[PDB]
DNA sequence: GTCTGCTCGGCTCGAGTGTTCGATCGCGACTGAGGACGAACGCGCCCCCACCCCCTTTTATAGGCGCCCTT
């Protein structure tokens, strides 16, 4: 989650579409959204 | 005198209320990251400070050069 927080916007947007993450969460880019949705998805 | 019925008391069970504990949510604080501003250093441009050429005078010396106009 720190590392995360300091993923700096740009680089979580490669990582979620990295993971398949739909457009529509990529699109908004809200940072603490995003870093919460990789989380989650790191989780999964 | 005996038997039976009725009433009262005691015990047990069930329900309700209160208290305690646990979990979840919200708020606050701290840490990290990003952005902006300031300072320092480097590079480029401009201004100055560089130059050895010119210089008028003197003197000795002398060939090439004029010119000098009178016969």
């Amino acid at each position: 989650d720190a590392d995360l927080r300091r993923l700096s916007l740009k680089n979580a947007k490669q990582l979620l579409r990295k993971f398949g993450v739909p457009e529509e969460e990529i699109k908004k880019l809200s940072r603490w959204e995003v870093i919460d949705v990789v989380r989650t998805m790191s989780t999964e």
